[PDB]
């Protein structure tokens, strides 16, 4: 299991332009268009990714480069940080996985609002810093998901996902 294959899980795939939980357009893999309420904003967004007049929809590969873009912004966005590249640096490779998702779904900045948790999971606390992070907004929105990764980040396995 991977990075990828555990946000496909996460994610879902999405050939037409959709809302999240949010209320949010979307499309993709959890490709955030907008958060504006025009669908026409959302299109001309579409439009600006891909590169062309997609008219609201997209093909697997185009969402497959999306994704692929995601990740790696998400990575490089870690890594630069500086309250969460030490974390992540301190991390072992499933665990980096389950910062890189919540990166992923929450940005960078979301993410830095976990400090006290951060902190724990930077000490090793797995069990101290997973309970500290299910009192979050985040948390009660996406319990299903959360779980997923906090079980992830505390156990440092891919269990939860099995
Ligand atoms: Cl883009
Ligand atoms: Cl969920
Ligand atoms: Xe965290
Ligand atoms: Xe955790
Ligand atoms: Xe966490």
């Amino acid at each position: 299991m991977n990075i990828f294959e555990m946000l496909r899980i996460d994610e879902g795939l999405r050939l037409k332009i959709y809302k999240d939980t949010e209320g949010y357009y979307t499309i993709g893999i959890g490709h955030l268009l907008t958060k504006s309420p025009s669908l026409n904003a959302a299109k001309s967004e579409l439009d600006k990714a891909i590169g062309r007049n997609t008219n609201g929809v997209i093909t697997k590969d185009e969402a497959e480069k999306l994704f692929n873009q995601d990740v790696d912004a998400a990575v490089r966005g870690i890594l630069r940080n500086a309250k969460l590249k030490p974390v992540y640096d301190s991390l072992d490779a499933v665990r980096r996985a389950a910062l890189i998702n919540m990166v992923f779904q929450m940005g960078e900045t979301g993410v830095a609002g976990f400090t006290n948790s951060l902190r724990m999971a930077q000490q090793k606390r797995w069990d101290e810093a997973a309970v500290n992070a299910a009192k979050s907004r985040w948390y009660n929105q996406t319990p299903n998901r959360a779980k997923r990764v906090i079980t992830t980040f505390r156990t440092g396995t891919w269990d939860a996902y099995k």
